[PDB]
């Protein structure tokens, strides 16, 4: 397909598929903080598959790369704040991390082939 929007419904599909999987349940929401009062100590700059949905469904992305981006920080998020490799949330952090890449490498690919036919004269 060279349709150039097409990414947008794909990268809401693709949430609501992250939204079912058990293993998105300690990345839904904003970080508590009454829970983790050290995670600003920590980790420069939040986020939550909400907040990536709502970005989406605002018009405030231009790209799936740039949603990309944001899906990725959440599991760098992750990462910088896990204690230990051995922790639940870590294991819940790669699994769905893997899920995501597989299904997001279409959607770039796409993306970004709808752009080279756009500019191919
Ligand atoms: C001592 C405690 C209270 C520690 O927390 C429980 C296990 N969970 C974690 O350690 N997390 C830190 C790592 N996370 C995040 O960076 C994150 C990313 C996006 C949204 C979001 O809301 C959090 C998730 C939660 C067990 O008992």
């Amino acid at each position: 397909s060279y349709d150039i929007q097409a990414w947008k419904k794909q990268c809401e599909e693709l949430l609501n598929l992250i939204f079912q999987c058990e293993d998105s349940e300690p990345f839904r929401q904003p970080v508590d903080l009454l829970e983790y009062p050290d995670y600003r100590d920590i980790i420069d700059t939040p986020m939550d598959f909400a907040t990536v949905r709502e970005t989406l469904e605002a018009g405030n992305y231009e790209s799936p790369m740039e949603l990309c981006k944001d899906v990725r920080l959440i599991f760098s998020n992750s990462k910088a704040y896990t204690p230990s490799k051995r922790s639940r949330i870590y294991s819940m952090s790669l699994r769905l991390s893997a899920f995501f890449e597989e299904h997001i490498s279409s959607v770039l690919s796409d993306y970004k082939s709808a752009l080279r036919f756009h500019k191919r004269n």
